[PDB]
């Protein structure tokens, strides 16, 4: 929308390029959804969104990302940003937090389409939003959480720095599924960056977060 | 969306076209909201949204828009539709249901800038929504409510077939409010119906409302 | 409790007692509907909890009488008032309102067990509430809502002077069920009563209300 | 109520009863937490419920109450067990789950009234709980959160055998707050239990959780 700016936010690495995603780019990632998000034998998700039917899939996702767009508010907000290769929607790393200007910690979530898999964008587009949340929201903290048999997240953990931060379990389509969480500082984000990010479009957005 | 058929449905009049609006026609009715939709001294709203800031007003907008895109559900049910007077949205005239396929009954609720006012689109833009209510979607009710300082409306449902069906009273900005409840038969629709109104784009959606 | 003077009010008329119910008049209650409520054949409520299985129905009670004593704000608010004969509960009484303060307008809900209806303990109890309302609160309106087949409450209505207000329909266990709205005004009110009733235990409870 | 069995639920150890709240005991807990139940200088909650005037504790307490008793289902139920000294309720020892049946996970958290803080009563009331959802719920993981700065229950949790299971911070009353986070398998329950521990009236509540 052109009466948002958070749509003019644009994060940038040397292979990525992550945005809000436009009608257009919805668009793209439920195109990216239909070819595939993950081998069927396996739930990486809280909430077994991949499962439902190729019919129900576009609006389910139209859904949830309208809905994720609509209930910004300074002290709960989640930002869904589209991952581009060349102008294509590969994939979705959301960044969201609860009363971030007085917790300073941010919590991140993230997709790519089958296909996309195992040539580090996974690791590179989230340090893609940890640039974002410690370098221009200035977080301190950064938490994320992947079931014990997602390694793929696990790994992407591991190399941008996060340390263990203890196990929980959840419901997972109806059987215990045991999960690892992870914890991010500045010093350790510091520590352990290798990506080159720039953000631009953001002056016009601080006030939106603090 | 090019995954949501209900954004192929289009209903035209001889001067009005309306449609789901998309990402662009969501930006047009905010550019419309900016010019002003009523009188100050004036609330014919239940949420008195149009008292927001210049600088509140867009993201309110998109954040209704979109939440009413993202709910759309068989038995609960809120079509925002988009009015078209040249290559600008104007307004948008609602229709909305609760377990439409067991009582057939449509609420409606409208809007349009201040300066497209006065020029018969209110009553050819009602006529438009009724027209496709009962003639597609197979209603056999629609109501509608109008504070009793809001004229205009309460005309429009007078021009189009509607009787009292009783009083009601809100808190509208700390004051009481009274109302007046308007219902549409089927029956008298038919009798007092004048505007030509077509429908296109329908059949791909009908699934998705029975 | 002890601890809400709201449990200390007393409605009482020739025949009857209304107060808030107390633990004891909750167990008195949910005895009071194991024994029957209305024909299988009807459906007379919004919602069908009477359906219910009889091993639900105890659990089913107190959580909704809970969640009213619970819910209780100036701006929203119901009272689920216990209704005695002979000193134990035969049914509910309930008032309830929206922004009372502003629109100062109540509506009400009612059920008695079997063995309790037919002898104008219905038409009583709602002259209780009626008088409590504008009596005690300063309401200037009272509303109720019955369906069309439902005769003993819509014959209530009309005894205690509410004018017809319009007509609605909803969805009821699947079907469309048309329901009749019911408007009195303080002036029709105090025009049609003569039921003896007096407030007791009410001086602690009114800024609760305004 | 005598019609809901968790009524009859007695958690008994050498010197505490624990039950359900009946409105006596609510009562008797009212009147605890208005003799106090933590130095003001502290929050050791994450709602500052005991903020409130006393003039308004009374009915948040009731409310809580009555929407925890209210809320119970198989897949999220929360238990505020009454902790009784000498037959008067002096705090609250909570015990609660979501999706109990697949995770067999639980968590607690716990109040008493300053007078009765630092004689044992907490850690005894924690192996309670723990005793009740091990032993008779069947339990594999019980957690736990305290404040960083609020050693009573830190103590009670490292007391009862559990172990760190990391950091959180969120925030409290206007300000961040670190948290630290607790695990006690049912195997480390199993190795530190000292507390001899009776369950009796759980017979029939059983299916409710299963
Ligand atoms: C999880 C991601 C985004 C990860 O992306 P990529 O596959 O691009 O990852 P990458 O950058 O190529 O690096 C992946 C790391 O995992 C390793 N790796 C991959 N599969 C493995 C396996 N089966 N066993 C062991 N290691 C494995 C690679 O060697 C590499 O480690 P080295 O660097 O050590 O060589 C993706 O696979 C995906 O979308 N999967 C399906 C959906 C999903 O699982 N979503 C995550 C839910 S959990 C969540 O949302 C929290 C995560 C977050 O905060 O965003
Ligand atoms: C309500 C509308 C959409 C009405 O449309 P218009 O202003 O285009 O009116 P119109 O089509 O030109 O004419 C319809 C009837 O209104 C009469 N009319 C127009 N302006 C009037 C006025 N100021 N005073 C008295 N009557 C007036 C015309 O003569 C005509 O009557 P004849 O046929 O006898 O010649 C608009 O006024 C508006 O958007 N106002 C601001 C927002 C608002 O009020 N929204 C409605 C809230 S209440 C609601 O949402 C329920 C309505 C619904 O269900 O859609
Ligand atoms: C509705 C009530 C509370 C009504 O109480 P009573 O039975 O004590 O009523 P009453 O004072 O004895 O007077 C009942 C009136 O019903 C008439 N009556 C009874 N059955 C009738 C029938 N089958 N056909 C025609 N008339 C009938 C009686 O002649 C009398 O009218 P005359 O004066 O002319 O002799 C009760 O019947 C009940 O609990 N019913 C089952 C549950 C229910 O229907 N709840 C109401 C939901 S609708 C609602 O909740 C809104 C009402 C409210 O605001 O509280
Ligand atoms: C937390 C409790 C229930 C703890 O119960 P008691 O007071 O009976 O404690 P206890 O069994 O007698 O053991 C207390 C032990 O705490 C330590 N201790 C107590 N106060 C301390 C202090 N200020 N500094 C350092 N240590 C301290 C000592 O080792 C002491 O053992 P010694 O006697 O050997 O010295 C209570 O203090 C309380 O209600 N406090 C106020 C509200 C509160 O903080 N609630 C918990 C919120 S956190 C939560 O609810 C999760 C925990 C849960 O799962 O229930």
């Amino acid at each position: 929308s052109r009466h948002w700016p958070l749509f003019d936010l644009r994060i940038t690495t040397p292979r990525l390029q992550l945005q809000l995603p436009t009608e257009e780019l919805c668009d793209q990632l439920i195109d990216t959804i239909l070819e595939g998000v993950h081998d069927p034998d396996r739930m990486p998700f809280s909430v077994p969104w991949t499962r439902a039917s190729r019919e129900d899939l576009p609006f389910n996702t139209l859904s949830h990302l309208w809905q994720q767009l609509a209930g910004f508010k300074r002290d709960d907000w989640s930002l869904p940003l589209a991952v581009l290769v060349d102008g294509r929607a590969v994939g979705v790393q959301a960044l969201s937090s609860k009363d971030f200007p007085i917790t300073r910690q941010v919590d991140s979530g993230s997709w790519l389409g089958l296909r996309y898999q195992g040539h580090g964008y996974g690791t590179e587009m989230r340090a893609a939003v940890l640039y974002f949340a410690f370098a221009e929201l200035e977080a301190q903290v950064a938490t994320s959480r992947s079931f014990v048999d997602n390694p793929a997240s696990i790994a992407v953990s591991r190399r941008n720095g996060y340390r263990d931060n203890g196990l929980d379990r959840v419901a997972r389509e109806g059987a215990m599924a045991e999960a690892l969480l992870f914890r991010l500082t500045r010093d350790d984000w510091q520590r352990h960056r290798t990506v080159e990010v720039r953000v631009d479009g953001f002056d016009r957005c601080r006030p939106l977060f603090g």
